[PDB]
């Protein structure tokens, strides 16, 4: 809603890290024939390998290029990617050779978005996915001995052994559920739908742990985050600490790097603009070069229109669109800030023509 | 709960745009028969074709009928919906001719309620559903790999070939589990268990995901709404900022065109009715055209009943059901307001008597 | 947490008006016997039935007891549930007679708590519930169409024909995934995957379509009683709509009738006790007979234990438990409150010795 | 985010307790051997047993080691674990002797924190599960009709029983649908897919049931948790009611006993520290012995970094991480809190250097 998360045009590491991955296990099995992607992939292997030489050396010197400390051992985790798979060179011996060569896929977890995610992985507390857990021991022991009794209901020949009941109680704990033989006595079926709706239950309650998961998260990231952009603008500075709560709390954008056009003009939309640093061009019969400190989009709102502009990024710039609700909010709360209203209307004024 | 979203009787496209897709699908097939439904719902295939036809030309004419620039290529998808299948119908060739027939599935997507939705599939950022993404990788090549060992364990026949792995995986990385063998040896197995509650509980992940864009949307496109709605109504001009918050936070409800009855008098309902704008009709032992500017319900409220009153429409008026906590507190807050209460319970007395 | 929806010991109707259903049921084949249950369960059926007479008449006379008119066709539905059973009693045809008796299942229909879920589930609005709907028409034509091109992949025997592709796409379409067949031409199978992550996901689309269902739900419902609830005491009328509000929101709780011990004394609880209306009993070495518009708990509270007191209704009393944060926020947001507390200990102290 | 529920390294029970169950159901079963495990696991077997011999017995003169009362009946849920598996060694009788002794994996349930859970379980109130309930008896009859008369459509040899209805129910109900046949007529499938959609969503019915079971529970015993911690601290007798409901909402941590390094130094981190009670070591250059009623933290908070330094319990403390929002909002709120800012950095100041 209020967030512009653009990213340059990038091709991501996936393409390369996930490559390997995708040749090998091509060219992986034997489907009754001599060698095509064997030759190639494994051409492609040694393009792979090599960007995997490329790219610790870019850990070589830059081990340090003026580097942050945050994540320490993310270099550890590169130098295993392409070392476990050295030795994964090395083996000269029986076709399982190929088999531990899928050992890269580790690579996508180079560097990825499961690192704050983990952060309340830990920071989860919640002993309820415990409590849960041995519940899950509870249904599983529990359709397990049931299954005891019941395949041993029928001893003559395959029931009345100890493997059925396990994997029938394996499956059906699930919500997957898929086989071969089922009770020829209802009590097994009837014992069934309880483990259904119990073993499939459970699974939810471990649901809303990662749910809660999830929203404590983006919760304390994203105010948080608040924080870092609040002290971050100094008109920010000038107002007092319950407009810095409604900010912080409403602030939700994200920073658009040069090289896009960043709105479209009398195009529906809702979102706003604000130059935290640089410029940012814009198109007008009289072109305006913005700066920090001012705020764009009056334009759809005192125009009228959504989008009544159009803007793009000369320079890199962190955006931040205000809730306009609580910005009339502002007009309407004191007569300095209807003043900031009124002037605002006059800058789109002044700037929708003058210079 | 404060919501009236009342549509007039309308048959939606649905049946028109969806029945080419139904009956197409019909004789779509050769069940050992010459022709019925080919005769038949090719009958109604240049019935709905021609219906398309006269969409089409409605566009022609329509094109601009003053009509707002919105959503531009959805006209495109239109024509496009009624090109496709005419090469569709262009083709002499095989029966596959049949098949492309069916392209027209796309109808549907016309017009749909998915644009907000996809609003905040684009607005929704949540970076956490590549994460998951490739955390799919990750479920994905682990059971795929361990299904390599596994179908190789036993490799005489038809096991240590790769096809296996792939296939148990997929359908085994689901909620589905659907499938004709298992692991003789137990690792399979466990590992089996493993990939049911990893898959699965990433399911949930992505599902959180959705979960938030749900929530997101909602908030974002209701009081955005209630923008709308709040500078929409006069009174509002007259109260101040933070009960202009209450009601933009509390209004909820939707417009209902002329020819419902619209309450129910002296049965049990919890809502209110204000008038945007026009009138509404009211049966009274001394009847009253209404007006904008007013409120009805305090019938109910101060009367002592659920819904001791009902209107109808007569014009097409937007609707909002006011929660009464805020406004027994706003009656409360300020003594203005509890005389607002009083001469409210007053404007009943009056109505319900005299005109 | 603070909620006590005590009820006194009942049978309730399910018994009854399920056990038709059992019974039915369980006579309901023929596991190549001549009968037991047809005798015996038919008994019971000549039981059920007449209880279904005595209701029915319960009704005539009941028909107005001075009952409230809120669910006029309450009525209906049971008649028909005794009335279609009749004609269900009326064939003398084939053994399909037996067939339609079980239409009293419909019984449990008679009354239950699905009226205010209906009360949102039209309140829903939530159109999404429709576009997610026209999506399952996507999904479903989807894979219906790769279904149709793969299994007219290999024609020769089997395949090449409508009805395999229609249900492995309605299978498929699904979490549950359950049969004899798969592609032998991967594409299928990728294929297939797409749809078990697609159609999984717009189940949970619907999914948080009834979440957003249930919380509106449980919010309006709860806090309109907390309307019922604040005005229906005393104490409430000398206190401020600040005050208003955070009990509205705040208490949360049921009636207790007679006949049950209410509390536990010097066990660890957390809760509260209001007497609505009535007395309430209570052992103390100098017995307390307890009266409206005072307040029980401040036991536990200022005496350190929780629970220090246990009690019971001897009438029918509505339970409401305080949320103490607040209260100790009202203690200490004004002197008079504060006096309140002190009055408050006091009234345990003179009341844990005097009379 | 702003809790630390760190834990001394414990062995927990499960693995104890726990223990019986593997081994048990390990030589549970008869390979066709004659033993191995056997004597082993049931050496392992004597050995847990000892085990609970000793732990009984630390009940017995732990009857009371001035003991809480809080849960009475723990006891008797354990004394039963070891007793009916007792007579669970007193049977000589046929190998469902070796059934019976599992019955032990009662012991996870000796505690757990199952306890509070339930405490909503009870206090859950939501009648909907009832409701749910009833409506799962809807589908399920629904189906089950359905199938009576579909599986009766072609009788000749396996169908027209109640059987297969019965299963192809129960099954279908599910989400995991697992089985041998289908209908040869569509219409059974249809209904198929009506089952599907429906049987799912009343299970996630009871999902959100569950959800506000989690929210509830985790917000109740949680911010309660705040009450017993907010009285708790003197500091907290210094400050007003409504920075009072600020901290009781925002403080969220757990207590570290001695032995664990609590933080790291120069190391990305977002949290705060807070002396309930006893000191915390402090490497400085001027070592300094930490004190309740002080704070550690605003070294990270004034010194710019992320734990810019790091400490150790030497004695087991609680600790308290506080929300920096509110802290700063604080800071601004008074010119009091604002020399609190000024002299909490001169603490740091003088304890940077100073002794
Ligand atoms: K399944
Ligand atoms: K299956």
């Amino acid at each position: 809603m209020s967030v512009l998360p653009f990213l340059r045009i990038y091709a991501p590491l996936n393409a390369v890290l996930a490559a390997p991955g995708l040749l090998a296990v091509a060219a992986l099995t034997i489907p009754d024939m001599s060698g095509r992607s064997r030759l190639a992939l494994a051409a492609l292997l040694a393009v792979i390998w090599g960007a995997y030489l490329l790219q610790l050396a870019a850990t070589l010197l830059k081990r340090r290029a003026g580097v942050v400390r945050d994540r320490t051992p993310k270099i550890a985790i590169d130098v295993l990617a392409v070392l476990v798979p050295l030795a994964a060179f090395l083996l000269d011996g029986s076709p399982d050779w190929s088999l531990y060569c899928a050992v890269w896929l580790l690579k996508p977890l180079r560097d990825s978005t499961f690192f704050p995610v983990l952060g309340r992985v830990l920071a989860n507390e919640a002993r309820n996915l415990i409590g849960v857990t041995t519940l899950f021991g509870v249904v599983l022991f529990a359709v397990a001995l049931a299954a005891y009794v019941i395949e041993r209901d029928i001893q003559p020949e395959k029931f009345g052994s100890i493997p059925q009941a396990m994997w029938w109680a394996v499956v059906t704990l699930s919500t997957t559920g898929y086989g071969d033989t089922i009770p020829q006595s209802f009590a097994g079926r009837v014992l069934a739908g309880a483990v259904m709706m119990s073993g499939i239950g459970i699974f939810g309650l471990w649901a809303g742990i990662l749910a809660t998961g999830f929203y404590q998260e983006v919760r304390r990231g994203d105010f948080v985050r608040n924080w870092q952009l609040v002290a971050a603008v100094p008109l920010f500075q000038k107002l007092g600490p319950a407009v810095l709560v409604e900010i912080v709390r409403a602030l939700r954008a994200r920073t658009v790097p040069a090289g896009a056009v960043i709105c479209r003009i009398g195009e529906p939309g809702d979102r706003m603009f604000f130059v935290v640093e640089g410029s940012v061009s814009v198109a007008t019969p009289n072109p305006v070069e913005l700066g920090p400190g001012a705020f764009f989009g009056e334009m759809a709102l005192i125009s009228g229109e959504p989008r009544s502009a159009t803007v793009s990024a000369a320079t890199t710039v962190s955006l931040l669109s205000l809730h306009s609700a609580d910005f009339q909010m502002l007009c309407s709360s004191s007569p300095e800030i209807a003043e900031i209203f009124r002037k605002t209307a006059l800058e789109r004024r002044g700037a929708a023509a003058s210079a």
